[PDB]
């Protein structure tokens, strides 16, 4: 049996900028940096978004953008606030459709989504 | 405030094969049916939509938590499907890494963040 999600891992060109994205958009909390170690060549950081473990490692960006995406849940009341946060970070986004979502990209062609709706709502529609 | 994970969406060339992988490896259950399908892995909403496979493989990955006592079983599930799988490192704090048919890397992992932080 699958107990739940363990972690999601993203490879990014610039660990510092990705840190600012995860902190700026999701209020991610940095819990680990391999840079606190002596002679570790590879560079990684671990973050928590609530109880979600996100790991980032420095490497190459995704070649192309695609519609593979990871979506986090927010409340409908915070939709404009979150669109603002994405704005202040200077991130590319998909246009807001006329549940609702904000889709944006980090600096390495990963797509993320902030979605106000639920599965139950989605299936009933 | 982020309330939690909403869903994860994968683009795949063949929804029937992806269905078999999700059900076969993760015990995913289908709740909605070129087009999209929806699954739950426990309370994790997964959406799959027909389209183009990732040009390239990378080490970006999604990892699911399993118990160490189930490790051999899960490795046999991935193998039974003919999925491209990294031979498990003889070990704990263990992982199984595999690609589906569309260059998405997945991981089954027996350890926790807390343990890893040690
Ligand atoms: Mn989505
Ligand atoms: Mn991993």
């Amino acid at each position: 049996m699958i107990e739940g999600l363990s972690h999601m891992t993203f490879i990014v060109r610039d660990l510092e900028r990705m840190t600012r994205i995860l902190e700026g958009v999701f209020d991610a909390r940095e819990v680990y940096a391999s840079d606190t170690e002596q002679f570790s060549l590879s560079r990684e950081k671990f973050f928590l978004i609530g109880d979600i473990w996100v790991a980032i490692m420095q490497g190459e960006k995704l070649a192309e953008r695609s519609y593979n995406h990871i979506a986090f849940k927010i409340d409908d009341a915070d939709f404009d606030r979150y669109a603002e946060r994405v704005g202040k970070l200077g991130l590319d986004m998909r246009p807001p459709r006329p549940g609702r979502s904000i889709y944006f990209y980090d600096d390495d062609n990963h797509m993320f989504e902030l979605h106000t709706g639920t599965l139950t709502e989605r299936l009933a529609r």
